[PDB]
């Protein structure tokens, strides 16, 4: 259009897009490779640097999304996209690409902050391309980078030993950050000011990166949105071997040894590993035999390269990256989106005590709560009322609190206590972009803040004046944090540091400061889990 940039491995050609209210068009570069494609023998291995190219690579097409269930993937991209229209993507193992939105005049001198987005989808689905960086980049003058990383089996297959350690997806995330360091100056970005941010499994990934020595000097601020390293559904402790064996059997491989399982899986076609994925029935709750065996996903493991010990132990040791860290959550993290996606046994308008307890047990993959604690937990949340419709609501508050609220505050506290500037928020607002099938009473569902962070009101239609102003404020807070490690700025509500007083920001129509986010839930669960 005609912007051409030279990266360490060769030239790329992007295009210009203008945003209303902004004279300088944003230069967009789609499908830049940050690694060699992880094919054949490179499956279940760390990413390798991309091979160099001659001439000018076209970076004007969205790349494929990493192999995943196309039905769940597209459904998630549709619900999370900040675009007027979702962009249908192709599936491939050839998926280690990133997309760049730089608002800089590349003919001129620039050294802008860089915000690197890591999408969610439970480490099983999701895509970079779902997220248009155009609005955030233009409104706040930051270079926005969206990254992809291997998912499901390809991303996280682990034998628990040196033949397939696992965490390939997080290695990709790290690879993308090294690429950013080595390249982003050519896109008008500052490699001394990188902010990583992510939502759900993306937030968990940011939290895990904060804890990993591999990610040292790769970023200078971090934001986890509705997900952290103590969101226990995404982090496998204990023996991963049974899972590995069930996958290899489902793939039609023998289990004689680890190295033999890995070699046999490496001979399978993309199509065969996808078939296997669909038969494992991940992102779904198994209603058979034991909840303690049911696997809704595989995910982060303690591999000895990325993570040396469990997040719990690493926090106590305080060896992690003490960068400024914003950790936040939404008011009803389990209000609609997540249960709808797993076809959760939620159906009736109400719910009694005894079902609650068996549901919670079958929910073990999500909440990771032993059977002896289940009566107490349910009584705690559901016992103060005989009203079965309010039982249902308290129950979703329960799951939300265990999955996100409590882990988040714990992470934030530990990060504060290590000596790092820490911020927290709780987001409470119901976007007009919400799916029509979500009840109007669900407010601050999982993902609801995305529309503000990415500026859906500037790209989709139908936004009120209130919704518009809400996005402008969220983006300015996010980018102020990227600039300064501190979201505050003149014109914005005061956001207190998450210090000994535990100030945090209630973000929504009426944005204001408060204190001790989830204090009583944290005490309750912690005391209960140490029984």
């Amino acid at each position: 259009s005609p912007p051409v940039v030279d990266t360490v491995h060769g030239k790329v050609l992007g295009k210009f897009v203008s945003l209303e209210g902004f004279a300088q068009p944003v230069a967009i570069f789609l499908g830049i490779p940050f690694a060699k494609p992880p094919l054949g023998p490179l499956r279940f291995t760390p990413p390798q640097p991309a091979e160099p190219w001659s001439f000018v690579k076209q970076a004007t097409s969205y790349p494929p999304m990493c192999t995943q269930d196309p039905k769940a993937g597209q459904l998630l991209s549709e619900l999370f996209t900040n675009r007027k229209e979702n962009i249908p993507l192709k599936l491939s193992e050839d998926c280690l690409y990133l997309n760049i939105y730089t608002p800089a005049d590349l003919t001129k001198k620039n050294r802008l902050p860089v915000m690197v987005w890591i999408h969610g989808g439970g480490l099983m689905v999701g895509a970079a391309s779902t997220y248009d960086g155009l609005a955030l980049a233009a409104h706040e003058n930051v270079v926005v980078v969206t990254i992809q990383y291997r998912l499901g089996i390809w991303g996280f297959f682990s034998t628990g030993d040196e033949h397939s350690r696992g965490n390939w997806g997080h290695l990709d995330q790290v690879a993308a950050l090294r690429w950013v360091q080595d390249n982003i100056a050519s896109f008008g970005g500052n490699p001394g000011s990188v902010t990583i941010f992510g939502e759900s499994a993306g937030g968990e990934s940011v939290s895990v990166l904060v804890l990993s020595p591999l990610a040292k000097n790769l970023f200078h601020r971090a934001i986890s949105e509705s997900g952290v390293a103590l969101t226990s559904v995404l982090v496998k402790k204990g023996d991963v071997k049974p899972l590995a064996e069930q996958i290899a059997i489902t793939a039609g491989c023998k289990t004689t040894t680890s190295a033999v399982m890995v070699h046999c899986l490496r001979q399978k076609t993309e199509e065969e590993l996808l078939e296997t994925t669909l038969k494992m029935k991940f992102l779904s709750l198994d209603l058979q035999g034991d909840p303690r065996e049911s696997q809704p996903l595989l995910g982060t493991v303690i591999d000895g390269m990325l993570l040396l010990k469990t997040p719990e132990e690493l926090q106590a040791e305080r060896n992690f990256h003490t960068v400024p860290y914003m950790v936040g959550i939404n008011k009803q993290e389990f209000g609609w989106l997540i249960p709808m996606l797993m076809s959760y046994p939620l159906s009736e308008g109400q719910l009694d005590q005894k079902t609650a307890m068996s549901l919670l047990w079958k929910s073990y993959p999500l909440v990771c709560i032993a059977k002896e604690l289940i009566p107490e937990a349910t009584e705690k949340y559901l016992g103060g009322t005989d009203d079965t419709v309010k039982k249902k609501d308290l129950f979703l508050d329960l799951i939300a609190d265990v999955m996100f609220g409590v882990p988040s505050v714990i992470v934030a506290r530990n990060h504060r206590d290590a000596g790092a500037p820490t911020y927290m928020y709780e987001f409470q607002y119901r976007p007009s972009f919400s799916s029509d099938m979500k009840p109007k009473t669900v407010i601050g569902d999982h993902g609801d803040e995305l529309f503000s962070v990415f500026g859906a009101p500037f790209l989709k239609e139908g936004a009120s004046e209130e919704e518009i102003r809400l996005s402008k404020m969220v983006m300015k807070f996010w980018a102020n944090f990227a600039r300064n490690g501190n979201p505050n700025g003149e014109g914005l509500p005061h956001w207190p540091e998450y210090n000994q007083k535990e100030g945090y920001l209630q973000i929504g129509a009426n944005t204001q400061a408060a204190q001790k986010l989830k204090d009583k839930e944290v005490a309750f669960w912690t005391n209960l889990f140490a029984k």
